[PDB]
C-alpha cells in the first residue's frame, strides 16, 4: 500500500496498464510500416521517415503513462507486445490502415475517460484531455487529409501519384 | 459521411454552427462602435482602437470554431450576419453595451458546454474550456472595471472624464 | 449637420454606404471558400490560405471606406451581411466563381465613379482611382491566369492537376 | 450585487473563501519548519531553504484564489490564520509531516471540485484542474520520494544520513 | 540551553517573539487592502500593486526577526495571526488607516528599544536602529504625503481625484 | 526474388530476423528496470535515467539490423515481443540481471558470426564486428565494474550505499 495514493481506484489502475500495452503495439505497427518503404522493391524514403517518427511518438505516449502510474501510487504491469496483424501493398493502403489504428486508439482513450468520470477522478480526466485527446483528433484529421490526396491523384493504380506525394507532402 | 468523424453528435455539430454566427455578430457590433468614436463630433481615438481590436478578436474566435467543425468531421453551415441592434451616445454607454454583449456570448458558450456534457463528448468540453471560458471571464471583468472608472469620474455628464480616460486607461 | 462637410453630395454618401456592404459580402464568400479546402474530403492547404488572405483584404477595403465616410462628414449606415449564394465542387470551379465576384465588385466601383464625376467631386474620384481601380484590375488578371492554368492542366477531371497547382503556383 | 457575476453559486463563493484560509495556514507551517533547521542545535541549511520556498508557493496559491474571487464577482472574507499544530524532531519527521499536510490540502481541493461539478460551474472546474490538481500530485510524489531516501539511509538514528541528504538531494 | 547565547535576556527573547506576530499582522492588513482595489466596483490597479508590495515588505521584516532570534540563541514562539479589524471605503480612507498602522508598529519598536537599553544589550539596539527605525520614519512620512495630496485634490467626494492620483503618483 | 541480393544465404536471413527480436526484448527489460527506480518506494533517479538510456540504445541496435536486412535483399519477419521474465529488489540485483542479459545477447551475436563465417559472407562478418562486438565487450565490462562497487560499498544491506552510488557514479 502506497504512502502517496489518494482517490485512485483499482479499476483505473488496471485500465492504465491496458492502455500502456496498446501504445506499445501502435509503435510496433508504425515500425513495420516504415521498413516496408525502405525495401528496394518499394523505395519511398519520405514514407519511411514519416512512419518511423510516428513509432517514436507512440513510445513517448507509453512512457508518460508509465510516469503517471507511479505518480498516483499504482503499480505497472506489463504484457507481451503482439506482432502486427498483417502485407502493406502501397502508400495508400498503409495510410488507410494507419487511419484505422488511430481511431482504435481513440476509442480506448474515450472509454478510459468514461471510467475516470464514473469514479470521480478529476486529476485523471484532465491528464487524458491535456495530453491525449486533441493529439488523436489532430492525428486522425491529418491521415484523412493524406488518404484523400492519394486517391484524388490516382492511387493505387497511378504509380506516379505516390512518388510525387512522397516529394511534395512528406518531403 | 466523414471518414474522420467519431463520437460527434449531430446536435453538437448544429450548436457549433450557431456559435459561429454569434461570434461574427459580435465582430460587427465592435466595428460599428469603433467608427462612432472616429466621427468628427465624438473624436476619441483610443476608444476607436480598443473597439477595433475587440472586432478582430471575435473574427479569430469564429475562424477557430470553423477549424474545429472540419477537424471533427462536421460540415459548416452559414447564415446572414445581422446588422447591429442600435445610437451609441457616449464612451460610458458604449462600454455598458459591450459588457452586456460579452455576457450574452458567455451564456451561449455555457449552454454549448452543457450539451457537450450530456452527449459525453470530452474532447469538445476541453476545447471550450481551453479556448473560450477564461477569455470571457477576463473580458467581462475588464469591461466592469472600465464602466466603474467612467462613472466614478463623472460620466456621462463630465465630458472631461471620457477625454482623460481615453489618454490614461486606453492610451 | 457636420462642421467638416464640404462639396459632398447626399447621393455620394449613400453610394459609399452601399459600397461598404458589398466589400463585407466579398469577405464572407472568400471565408466560405477557404474552409471548404480545409475539409478532410478536399484537403488543399494552399487553396485555403489563398482564399483566407483574400477575405482579410476585403475587410481592409471596407474599413478604409468607413474611414472615408467620417473624413468627409457623412454618416455610416450598416445593413445585414448576406449569406454566400451557394456548393464549391473543385479548385477550378472556386477560382471561376472568384473571378465573377471581382468583376461584380469592379462594376459597382465604376458606377460609383460615374456618380462622383456627375457631382463634380474630384477628391472622391482620386480616392477611388488611388485605392480601388488598379487593385481590381490586378486581381481580375490574376484569377484569369489561375483559371487558364487549371484548365490547360486537365481540371476538373484530372485530380492530379489541382494537387500540383496547389504546390507550385500557390505554394 | 455584482455587475460581472454570472453562473457563480453562493456555496462556491464560500468554499473558495475557506480554501484561501487553508493555503495561508500551509504557508505558516512551512515557515515554522524552515526556521527550525536554521537553529544552532539542528543546522541543516538546505532543509531551511527548501521549506522557505514551499512557504512562498502557498502564499502565491492564496493570492491567485483571491484574484479568482474578484474575477467572478464574489467577495473575499478572511479569518484568523491559526498557529501551526506542534516539536519537529528531525529532517525525516518534518518531511513526513509535510507529506500529510499536502494530502490534506489535496482532499479539500477534490471536495471543492465535486461542489463545482454539482453546480454545473465548468469555468471553476477548469480553473482548479489547470492551476491546482497536478501541482498537488507532483508535490505529494516528491515528498514520498524524499521520505523513502531518508529511511533507506538510516534516519532518524543515523545523523550522517540527514547531513548527506542535505548536500546531495537538496543542495 | 544554547551553546551560542550570550548577554541575551529572557525578557528580550519574549519581546522579539511578540514583535514577529505584529509584522505578520501588518502583512495581512495590506493584503486585504490590495484585493479591495482589485474589485470590479472599485478598480484602482496602482492602489492594489502599492498595498501588495507593502504586504511583501512586512513579511521580510518578520523573517529577519526570526533570523535574529536564532542568531542570538533564543527560541521562536508563534501565535495565531489575527484577521484584520474591518470596510475600506475609498483610496483616502485606506491610506489614513495605513498611516495609523505604521505608527502603531513604530510605537512597539520604540518600546522594544527601551527594554534592550535597560538590559544593556547594545547588539540588539544597533540591530533595531539599522534595520527598523529609519524605515518606519520614511514609511510614515510617505503616507502623510499621500493623504495630503488626496485631500487637497477633493477626496473622498471627487471620484476624479483618486483616479488621477492612481496614474500620476502610484503609476 | 530480389534484384539486389548477392551472396546472402537463407539461413543468414533467418538468423538476422531472430536477432532483431532479441534486441527488442532487451529494450523492454531495460524499460521495466527504469520505471521500478521511479517508484515512490525506491526513488533512485539516476538509476532510472541509466536504464532508460540503455533501452533506447537496444531499439537503435534493432533498427540498424532492420536496415541491414533490406540492404542485402532479405525480408523482415517480426514476432511477439515477450514480457520481461520477473521482482527487481534493489540497485545491486538490477545491475546483476543487466550483466546476465548483455552476456546472453553477446552469445547470440557470436553464434550469428560463426554462421556467417561458414557461409563465407565477409560483408556480414565485418558488419557484426564493426557495430556489435566491441559494444557488447564495453557494456559487459561497465556492468561488472558497477556490480563490484555496489558490493564493496555494502549492498544490498547498506541502503546508504545505493543512494551514494546514485549520486557519484551515475550522477
Ligand atoms: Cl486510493
Ligand atoms: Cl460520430
Ligand atoms: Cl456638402
Ligand atoms: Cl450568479
Ligand atoms: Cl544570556
Ligand atoms: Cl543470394
Ligand atoms: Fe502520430
Ligand atoms: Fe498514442
Ligand atoms: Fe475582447
Ligand atoms: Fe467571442
Ligand atoms: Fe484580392
Ligand atoms: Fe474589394
Ligand atoms: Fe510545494
Ligand atoms: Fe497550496
Ligand atoms: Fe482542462
Ligand atoms: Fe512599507
Ligand atoms: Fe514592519
Ligand atoms: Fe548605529
Ligand atoms: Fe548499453
Ligand atoms: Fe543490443
Ligand atoms: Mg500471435
Ligand atoms: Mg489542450
Ligand atoms: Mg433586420
Ligand atoms: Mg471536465
Ligand atoms: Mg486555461
Ligand atoms: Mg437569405
Ligand atoms: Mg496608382
Ligand atoms: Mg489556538
Ligand atoms: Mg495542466
Ligand atoms: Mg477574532
Ligand atoms: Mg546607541
Ligand atoms: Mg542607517
Ligand atoms: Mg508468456
Ligand atoms: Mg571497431
Amino acid at each position: 500500500t502506497s504512502q502517496v495514493r489518494q482517490n485512485y481506484h483499482q479499476d483505473s489502475e488496471a485500465a492504465i496498464n491496458r492502455q500502456i500495452n496498446l501504445e506499445l503495439y501502435a509503435s510496433y505497427v508504425y515500425l513495420s510500416m516504415s521498413y516496408y518503404f525502405d525495401r528496394d522493391d518499394v523505395a519511398l524514403k519520405n514514407f519511411a521517415k514519416y512512419f518511423l517518427h510516428q513509432s517514436h511518438e507512440e513510445r513517448e505516449h507509453a512512457e508518460k503513462l508509465m510516469k503517471l502510474q507511479n505518480q498516483r501510487g499504482g503499480r505497472i504491469f506489463l504484457q507481451d507486445i503482439k506482432k502486427p496483424d498483417c502485407d502493406w501493398e502501397s502508400g495508400l493502403n498503409a495510410m488507410e490502415c494507419a487511419l484505422h489504428l488511430e481511431k482504435n486508439v481513440n476509442q480506448s482513450l474515450l472509454e478510459l475517460h468514461k471510467l475516470a468520470t464514473d469514479k470521480n477522478d478529476p486529476h485523471l480526466c484532465d491528464f487524458i484531455e491535456t495530453h491525449y485527446l486533441n493529439e488523436q483528433v489532430k492525428a486522425i484529421k491529418e491521415l484523412g487529409d493524406h488518404v484523400t490526396n492519394l486517391r484524388k491523384m490516382g492511387a493505387p493504380e497511378s504509380g506516379l501519384a505516390e512518388y510525387l506525394f512522397d516529394k511534395h507532402t512528406l518531403g
